[PDB]
Order: structure tokens, then C-alpha cells, then sequence
């Protein structure tokens, strides 16, 4: 009840920046999450019992992959801490909670495999959900971990409440899947541009969760440069596995996954940041404008991929 997580100074002060890394030291990551939750939520939001529960039962359910793991899901947290803790009045007490936990779960037990692979691959999974294949199964892993015994975290709130916050879990971790983020900034951009954009509208506010729950999983692009450069090579080394996947089924994968095309990586990070990562925080810091360190942070590092085609590293 009055027992406080604190951080060593250095991380006291840093993990409020947008570009914070959570460090190689896997045993701080549960209280790093933790001390998130009691400065975004308060020290009353959950029962200290269940939630490191939870948080331990969230992380025997990741995988040991090379970039889908349970740093990455700290990593997606603690940017949407960074966000809520930079726009304090615009959030429910019920949407503070429920991002939070949404960003820790929203890969639980991936594969290190794209829907598409499953697809191919003709997967159960893909059987069982035809589209946001893995994104369905990280919300159904949610579900089921919060129905282990001690682990409801949400036990305190009103039948309503805990079908609102399980929505906005749901909706927050669908949003994950990259296919549906097009449409979805398309439609923000234009609502923004038009000023129909409306914060009182609950299909807005979902779009607008969607959109942060984009920029958070993202956030790789965001970091500083020896953080991003080498978060890529774990990205790539599940992507190339999947490409050996593609052409074991008999099937030329896309270049992006494709081993022998490493030459073009530089290349491909450029296609990524234009098309993806910069039209996503510019939306973003357009409807949130404290957010603007993550356009900024993408930014220098679109200019640091430039430098490394032009041979200057
Ligand atoms: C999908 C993706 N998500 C990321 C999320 C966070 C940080 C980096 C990320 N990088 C990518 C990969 C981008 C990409 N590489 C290539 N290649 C084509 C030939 C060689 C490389 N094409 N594209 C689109
Ligand atoms: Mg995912
Ligand atoms: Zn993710």
C-alpha cells in the first residue's frame, strides 16, 4: 500500500523521454513495466499480488524469437507511457489501464512469423481467424491469462467497466496489425484536415488509440541510432528465417524477407520510413502535438539510412 517502485536515478529520469531504452538487464523489465503502471494509473489502479502475476504469466507466454519477445512488448509499453504521461487530461481512468496492459500483450506467443506465413503455411490459426490472424490470438492469450486463478487484474471493476476496458484491449491490439494502419491514418488524416475529428466520439477516440498503438509498436524508429540500427538486425533475422519458411514451401518470398537482397536493407528502411513510420508520427503529433519527439527521433533516423547508402557508414 505505501511500498513505491523507484528506479536508479539515470532510468528515474530517462524513462520519461520518448527514446528511453529499457536496458539488456531482462530481471528490471517486470519492475520498470510496474513502475509505469503506478505513475500512469496510480499505486491503486491493481492489486500489487495479481498484477506481478500477470506480468510474469505475460512473460512465460512470449517467446524466445529474435525481435517479437518480451522486450518488445516493455519497449511498446513504455512508449505509451511516454505518450499518456505527455497528454495527462486527454484520458479515461479506463484507457490509462487498459493501453498499458494492451502494449504488454499484444504479441503474446508469437511465432516470429507474419500472418501471411501463417496463411501459406495453412496454420490452424489461419483457419480459426481469417484476418488479423496472429492479432486475434494475442487478444484470445490476454483473455486467457486474465482467467488464470489470481491473475484478474480488472477484479475491482463494475461488470460495464471491465467490458469496456476487455473492448479497448481488443481494439487496441487488432490495431497492431500493420494491414488495417493505412486505412486507418487515411481516415484520421482527412477527419483532422476537415476538423470533423471529434475526441467526444467513441469511433474517433478508437481510430486515435489505433493510431498510438501504431506509432508504440513502431517506436524502434524512435530510438537512437545504435538502438534502432541494431533492433533492425533483429527484425531482419526473423524476417530472413520466414523468407527460408516462404521458399521451403516452394514460394520466392517478398525482398524485405529475402536473405540473398541484405545489400538493400538501407534501401528498404528508407521505402519503410516514407511510407509508414513518417506519415504515422505526423498524424500523430498533428492530433497529439506533444508527441512530436517521435517525428523528430524517425526523422534523424530516415537521415541516418540516407548516410549509410551514401557510403558514409
Ligand atoms: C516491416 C518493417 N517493420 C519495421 C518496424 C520497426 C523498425 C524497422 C522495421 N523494418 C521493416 C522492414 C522495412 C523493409 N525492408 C525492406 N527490404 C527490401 C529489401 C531489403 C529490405 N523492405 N521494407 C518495407
Ligand atoms: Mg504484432
Ligand atoms: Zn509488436
Amino acid at each position: 500500500g505505501l511500498m513505491q517502485f523507484t528506479l536508479p536515478v539515470r532510468l528515474c529520469k530517462e524513462i520519461e523521454l520518448f527514446h528511453f531504452d529499457i536496458g539488456p538487464f531482462e530481471n528490471m523489465w517486470p519492475g520498470i513495466f510496474v513502475y509505469m503502471v503506478h505513475r500512469s494509473c496510480g499505486t491503486s489502479c491493481f492489486e500489487l499480488e495479481k498484477l506481478c502475476r500477470f506480468i510474469m504469466s505475460v512473460k512465460k507466454n512470449y517467446r524466445r524469437v529474435p525481435y517479437h519477445n518480451w522486450k518488445h512488448a516493455v519497449t511498446v509499453a513504455h512508449c505509451m507511457y511516454a505518450i499518456l504521461q505527455n497528454n495527462h487530461t486527454l484520458f479515461t481512468d479506463l484507457e490509462r489501464k487498459g493501453l498499458l496492459i494492451a502494449c504488454l500483450c499484444h504479441d503474446l506467443d508469437h511465432r516470429g512469423f507474419s500472418n501471411s506465413y501463417l496463411q501459406k503455411f495453412d496454420h490452424p490459426l489461419a483457419a480459426l481467424y481469417s484476418t488479423s490472424t496472429m492479432e486475434q490470438h494475442h487478444f484470445s492469450q490476454t483473455v486467457s491469462i486474465l482467467q488464470l486463478e489470481g491473475h484478474n487484474i480488472f477484479s475491482t471493476l463494475s461488470s460495464s467497466e471491465y467490458e469496456q476496458v476487455l473492448e479497448i484491449i481488443r481494439k487496441a491490439i487488432i490495431a497492431t496489425d500493420l494491414a488495417l494502419y493505412f486505412g486507418n491514418r487515411k481516415q484520421l488524416e482527412e477527419m483532422y484536415q476537415t476538423g470533423s475529428l471529434n475526441l467526444n466520439n467513441q469511433s474517433h477516440r478508437d481510430r486515435v488509440i489505433g493510431l498510438m498503438m501504431t506509432a508504440c509498436d513502431l517506436c524502434s524508429v524512435t530510438k537512437l541510432w545504435p538502438v534502432t540500427k541494431l533492433t533492425a538486425n533483429d527484425i531482419y533475422a526473423e524476417f530472413w528465417a520466414e523468407g527460408d519458411e516462404m521458399k521451403k514451401l516452394g514460394i520466392q518470398p517478398i525482398p524485405m524477407m529475402d536473405r540473398d537482397k541484405k545489400d538493400e536493407v538501407p534501401q528498404g528502411q528508407l521505402g519503410f520510413y516514407n511510407a509508414v513510420a513518417i506519415p504515422c508520427y505526423t498524424t500523430l503529433t498533428q492530433i497529439l502535438p506533444p508527441t512530436e519527439p517521435l517525428l523528430k527521433a524517425c526523422r534523424d533516423n530516415l537521415s541516418q539510412w540516407e548516410k549509410v547508402i551514401r557510403g558514409e557508414e
